[PDB]
């Protein structure tokens, strides 16, 4: 297919980031490179406007699920690359229990050879204490299955995720994610049967950059159809 032939070799990708969290203004800049044939991305994030205002986990998330590796048996449930070049509307609501919500719109596609990822985010309801907003939460990241269905009256998929963020005291930050995803242009694109996407993701530091940042190396997988 089109789409799917634009992601068997290494494709740079961009992400920026505007966000309100609590009032508190912030953008990030992204750079790095997606290679779906391993299900890999690796990127350097870099908040723009000086500290960013909430835990750098809690972004990764929002931070472009074509470059999840899709077994050749499960090609024809790939509705990320099957959108390209055109790209996808994403939309989430992140809900932190027992604290505040991320409602994000992002558009994912191609400019010239280049996947971007625009986003727009808004919080609301975080406590002024509480672990976002107190930055209580580790500099780590966990393993997660993320449960896709289609939306066919979008044209579209809908995900049901867990994310579990680790609290330094040893606890755990809950983040609850409903998302949705439509095709912005008009070529065919595949509407899946019932799988999901296993994930696993580092984070580290630049130890030559002092703005606040992020690297992050993460490997996709999607599972759940056997045929």
């Amino acid at each position: 297919s089109k789409g799917e032939e634009l992601f068997t070799g290494v494709v740079p990708i961009l992400v920026e980031l505007d966000g309100d969290v609590n009032g508190h203004k912030f953008s990030v800049s992204g750079e790095g490179e997606g290679d779906a044939t391993y299900g890999k991305l690796t990127l350097k994030f870099i908040c723009t406007t000086g500290k960013l205002p909430v835990p750098w986990p809690t972004l990764v998330t929002t931070f472009v699920q074509c470059f999840s590796r899709y077994p050749d048996h499960m090609k024809r449930h790939d509705f990320f690359k099957s959108a390209m070049p055109e790209g996808y509307v994403q939309e989430r609501t992140i809900s932190f229990k027992d604290d505040g919500n991320y409602k994000t719109r992002a558009e994912v596609k191609f400019e010239g050879d280049t996947l971007v990822n625009r986003i727009e985010l808004k919080g609301i309801d975080f406590k002024e204490d509480g672990n976002i907003l107190g930055h209580k939460l580790e500099y780590n990241y966990n393993s997660h299955n993320v449960y896709i269905t289609a939306d066919k009256q979008k044209n579209g998929i809908k995900a049901n995720f867990k994310i579990r963020h680790n609290i330094e005291d040893g606890s755990v930050q809950l983040a609850d994610h409903y998302q949705q995803n439509t095709p912005i242009g008009d070529g065919p694109v595949l509407l899946p049967d019932n799988h999901y996407l296993s994930t696993q993701s580092a984070l580290s530091k630049d130890p030559n950059e002092k703005r606040d940042h992020m690297v992050l190396l993460e490997f996709v997988t999607a599972a759940g159809i056997t045929h």
